């Protein structure tokens, strides 16, 4: 509705989501984007694991 992306994504794009069960960041990947929740489902390399996070708690893969 009024959702405004805090940080502008795109499916089949590498991110960091924080983990519910752990709280810490793991590398993960979009899959898909809902605008409408401002959420995005994400599957978390090399682990299989996939949950639906919002895009505020995706963070930048900052690899330099
Ligand atoms: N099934 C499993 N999943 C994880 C995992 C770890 C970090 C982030 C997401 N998943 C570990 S074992």
């Amino acid at each position: 509705a009024s959702t405004q992306p805090t940080h502008s994504w795109k499916v089949g794009d590498k991110c960091m989501a924080v983990w519910s069960e752990d709280g810490q960041c793991y590398e993960a990947e979009i899959e898909e984007i809902d605008e409408e929740n401002g959420t995005a489902a994400i599957t978390f390399a090399g682990y299989g694991n996939a949950e639906v996070t919002p895009l505020l708690n995706l963070k930048p893969v900052e690899e330099g």
